[PDB]
């Protein structure tokens, strides 16, 4: 094979880490920020966790405060009809 690295001063560890790549950035993480677990969504859709045609008008709305929501937190913050069906009950 090959071997080749060295530096006894490891970088801090985030554990805002894609589950992907295992890597941040100065500006906001997706999905989200807050949201612990973080995972580029090409990464999900490159992978083969997404591959699904969801043609849309937007590229990355992710970033900005209110935009979209991981599922993982699955929050209602954005202002829409949002009908859910729970268990009647
Ligand atoms: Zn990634
Ligand atoms: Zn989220």
């Amino acid at each position: 094979g090959s071997s080749g690295s060295s530096g006894p001063r490891e970088p801090v560890v985030n554990d805002e880490m894609c589950d992907v790549c295992e890597v941040w950035t100065a500006e906001s993480l997706f999905p989200c920020r807050v949201c612990t677990r973080v995972f580029h969504d090409g990464c999900l859709r490159r992978m083969g966790y997404i591959q699904g045609d969801s043609a849309a008008e937007v590229t990355e709305m992710a970033h900005t405060e209110t935009g979209w929501s991981c599922h993982y937190c699955d929050n209602i913050n954005l202002l829409l009809t949002e009908e859910s069906g729970p268990s009647s009950g």
